[PDB]
């Protein structure tokens, strides 16, 4: 099937990436399926478990098992971590009614951005995973509350998030103060809105 295929691709980049730097194979094939199933029961209870949406999830993981190779990192623990941050914005989604193709790439996008920053200054992970996931949860959330149902509203509240981690990235700046910073701003600007 599908997701048999999808499932064997990502055990295939965690043991090798393992293999690469010396880390177990036999705990990266495990983390390897342990996190398919992980992100696709999280999408299937959300309703987003299209074919498309497991893609990017995988890739999300991909992305950080391969760069935690190349930054000293723990290749089954940066795996686990990317599985559980798109379960997180899994289910902020379902709780916000959120199903928009576009708006959970930005999401998926915004995590990976989050924590390909992270590796590179030498910071933990899983705070990365929760900056980037929190925001999207606060941001989903403000939306729900004030009846904004738009997606291009939704989307650009997340590409305002991804420019200013992008800007303290090059300035050197924190990171997660961006992430909060930003969905703080969002979450101002909906309250009002339903106010007013």
């Amino acid at each position: 099937s599908e997701k048999e295929e999808l499932r064997e691709r990502l055990v295939k980049i965690c043991v090798e990436n393992a293999k690469r730097k010396g880390d177990d194979t036999e705990e990266a094939r495990e983390a390897a399926r342990e996190a398919f199933e992980l992100v696709r029961e999280a999408a299937e209870r959300a309703g987003i478990d299209s074919s498309e949406v497991l893609e990017l999830a995988i890739r999300l993981i991909k992305e950080c098992v391969e760069n935690a190779q190349r930054e000293g990192y723990d290749i089954s623990e940066a795996c686990r971590a990317a599985a559980e941050a798109f379960k997180r914005v899994a289910e902020a989604a379902k709780r916000a009614g959120i199903t928009s193709s576009e708006v959970l790439e930005l999401a998926i996008r915004l995590i990976k951005e989050c924590v390909e920053n992270a590796q590179r200054e030498g910071y933990d992970i899983s705070e990365a995973c929760r900056a980037a996931a929190e925001a999207f949860k606060r941001v989903a959330e403000a939306a729900k509350r004030a009846g904004i149902t738009s997606s291009e509203t939704l989307k650009r509240a997340i590409e305002e998030i991804r420019k200013r981690v992008e800007e303290a990235q090059r300035e050197g700046n924190d990171i997660s103060e961006a992430c909060r910073q930003a969905a703080e701003e969002f979450r101002k600007k909906a309250e009002e809105l339903k106010r007013r």
